[PDB]
């Protein structure tokens, strides 16, 4: 099926995918865009800790199943998108593969198989507490049992099943303390998940081999940025996939080309990033009342950031590389914090990134001349420092405005003009790149994101209510947090009722972790979070305060709904494929991850349109189906027609596409009217429209 549209779907049954086909088609989506397939430990609830590549997920339905529903797809006219995992695996005893290596050690074939540490006698695995073993079976076979954690029994530690001690010794890897480093590259800090050494020929052949012979329409490649030889193995891949398409997960920078013009694209937190940047307002007022809170240096804090992050997640790992290289470890720590990318791509024959390099530091650039192996394994974690520091704590700490603190963002960056937007989409004229808003590691969902900028263009209103809560309330939490909490309801506002109160308080706790500021994942501080807790229910139950949010809400909710519907029609009209994450076809106000992970549900979609759909809320939904129905019907216009930007006041962005279709949204909500040449369909209303029309709540999609 030809692409121009996806539907990503968190885990489910192959069954009830299959069941909801004819809702996938009605919405208008090309694609679905599937969670990894292949088998995981017990009750996954995500798919990315795989323990067989040879199997597909029994829990979902099995192989036939997925068969049936890449059938059952294809005759309704719907392709698939396969997420997959070549990166790592999870540490559990139904990895046949590792438990092979752990009961054998380098005489297995699958020793090299995993990134070990090679000069470590023996595989440490960090996960004790204490020194309580017993043993327990797996079919007929004798493990040893660590609070249900499970490892292999070498033929010489059979002989010693009553003596654990005597048994331990004498075992090819060592159970370490739970805070002490493993011996081999994880994906980021995850002890329970080990990386796959897909640079050798034989483990990608070994790896790939089952889910490679599906009917699927193409990949997404889950954390292409961990490999040793990320373009080589999309060229193998590439190879044995004939014409499917290739996506990956890969964070550009601003101004970052995609290394790779071989594969189709990326799952689009650069469209993300670009479109959120334009829906801000007021940044010297937003910018000056946020350094009454908190007054830092973004530069100074990342570059911490980075070297504390190093220093707590990754010491070992790094100090590792630092020995090969013969350059020092805090003058590596100190080049790492230094990068503004994810990573470098250095290979054996390929040196353009060494300027990036020298700019950060003249001895490690010499070093990876001199040792360009080792240098190629650092690069490995260079992703890792950039999620862990930035993506995972420097976004829980500077709150001017979290609408902007998301996955794929430069905090340097509060606004962009509707022409730089341009710029980037005149560029991308014929690609396949994702246009993506919410995904399942976003911090926020799109809607999420719009109502907390739409904050932005009442800053007066907005520091006058701040002021009254913070009257009302008298928390006895600190300024920062307490500026992070008022966004943060704002944007996810869903009633004051228990449900929702539950979920606000569960994510204020994650953001506070985050943030490591005052409480982390490892020191939990009690006191703090219940003073964060407290402050909570004293929202929900104080009538004063509630009276005062709601009296706001109500503007920022239509605000929202504004800004989000431009939102939704700039992604469908812009080149590129537009992407939904499960149930953002309506309005949803999703918090991070585990929040963003809530079940989608499916309703009938709307049939035609009335002017209540914007009250009632269905509009989203509506919007979303003609829009992606008329991206369908005009075959492949929408990927390769031109792109003419129209030169329109601030507030407004437009464009044509060929001669057909004219686009204009606002991203402020403020009054426009718009002259048009000759006469249109407006494709939402079904209207006729001829000379000025006025943007109301409604995105202009004017076909000719």
């Amino acid at each position: 099926m030809k692409l121009l549209s996806t539907y990503r779907l968190q885990p489910m049954k192959f069954s009830e995918i299959r069941n909801r086909l004819d809702y996938f088609v009605e919405l208008g989506v090309t694609h679905l865009y599937l969670s990894p397939v292949l088998k995981a430990r017990p009750g996954s609830t995500h798919g990315y800790d795989v323990v067989d590549y040879n199997t597909i997920n029994d829990e979902l339905g099995g192989e036939e199943e997925y068969i049936r529903l890449i059938d059952e797809a294809k005759s309704k006219g719907l392709g698939i998108i396969q997420d997959i995992v070549p990166n790592h695996m999870a540490v559990h005893h139904t990895n046949w593969r590792l438990m092979d290596v752990l009961k054998k050690g380098r005489h297995s074939r699958y020793y090299n198989y995993f990134d070990f540490y090679e000069e470590e006698e023996k595989i440490r695995i960090p996960i004790l507490g204490d020194r309580n073993f017993k043993i327990t079976y797996v079919n007929d076979e004798p493990y040893l049992d660590y609070y249900g954690n499970l490892f292999p029994i070498n033929d010489e530690g059979r002989n010693y099943l009553n003596d654990i001690e005597k048994l331990l010794k004498v075992q090819y890897y060592e159970l370490v303390d739970w805070r002490d480093y493993p011996s081999y590259r994880r994906f980021f800090a995850v002890n329970e998940l080990i990386a796959v050494r897909q640079e050798l020929e034989w483990v990608f052949e070994d790896s790939h081999s089952k889910i490679l012979s599906f009917e699927v329409d193409g990949y997404r490649i889950d954390h292409i940025d961990g490999l040793f030889k990320p373009e080589e193995y999309l060229r193998r891949l590439k190879n044995k996939i004939g014409n499917k398409h290739i996506f990956v997960e890969k964070i550009l920078s601003i101004g970052e080309k995609l290394r790779w013009d071989f594969i189709d694209g990326t799952t689009g937190y650069d469209f993300l990033n670009y479109s959120n940047l334009l829906f801000t307002d007021n940044e010297d007022k937003m910018t000056e009342i946020y350094k009454n809170i908190l007054d830092i240096d973004l530069d100074e804090l990342v570059k911490e950031t980075k070297k504390k992050i190093i220093d707590t997640l990754f010491k070992h790992d790094i100090e590792r590389i630092s020995m090969m290289l013969g350059v020092n470890y805090e003058e590596i720590k100190e080049f790492l914090s230094c990068l503004k990318v994810y990573r470098t791509y250095i290979t054996e024959n390929d040196f353009r990134d060494e300027e990036i390099i020298r700019n950060c530091s003249q001895k490690v650039y010499e070093s990876m001349k001199k040792n360009v192996t080792a240098f190629m394994k650092l690069q490995q974690y260079m992703p890792a420092v950039f999620a862990k520091a930035y993506e995972d704590t420097v976004l829980f700490i500077y709150n001017r405005l979290i609408s902007l603190n998301e996955v794929g963002s430069d905090l340097h960056y509060y606004s962009i003009s509707c022409d730089k937007f341009h710029e980037f989409n005149l560029k991308r004229v014929g690609t396949l790149s994702f246009n993506a808003t919410s995904t399942h590691d976003t911090k926020f969902s799109e809607d999420v994101r719009m109502r907390i900028s739409a904050i932005s263009e009442i800053p007066d209103e907005w520091a006058k209510k701040v002021n009254e809560w913070h009257n009302i309330l008298n928390p006895n939490i600190d300024k920062n947090d307490e500026y992070r909490l008022y966004q943060t309801i704002v944007g996810s506002f869903d009633g004051f009722n228990n449900e929702y109160k539950e979920r606000l308080k569960a994510h204020m706790i994650k953001a506070l972790r985050e943030a490591k500021v005052h409480t982390d994942w490892v020191n939990v501080n009690t006191e703090y979070e219940k003073k964060m807790t407290y402050l909570i229910d004293k929202m929900f139950n104080n009538e004063k305060f509630m009276e005062s949010f709601l009296e706001f809400e109500s503007k920022i909710d239509k605000m929202g709904k504004v800004k989000s519907l431009s939102l939704v029609a700039l992604k469908i009209t812009s080149p590129g494929v537009a992407d939904f994450y499960q149930g953002l076809e309506n309005f949803r106000y999703l918090l991070t991850d585990p929040d963003n992970r809530r079940p989608v549900v499916f309703s009938e979609l709307p049939k035609r349109y009335e002017e209540g759909l914007f009250n009632n809320g269905r509009i989203k939904a509506y919007v979303t189906k003609v829009l992606l129905n008329l991206r369908k019907s005009m075959k492949d216009f929408f990927i390769n027609s031109e792109y003419k930007p129209l030169k329109l006041q601030k507030g407004l962005c437009g464009f044509m596409r060929g001669d057909k279709v004219l686009v204009i949204v606002k991203t402020l909500n403020r009054d426009y009217d718009i002259e048009i040449d000759g006469e249109y369909t407006d494709v939402i209303t079904d209207e006729t429209v001829r000379g000025r029309v006025k943007v109301d709540k409604l995105p202009l999609i004017l076909v000719k």
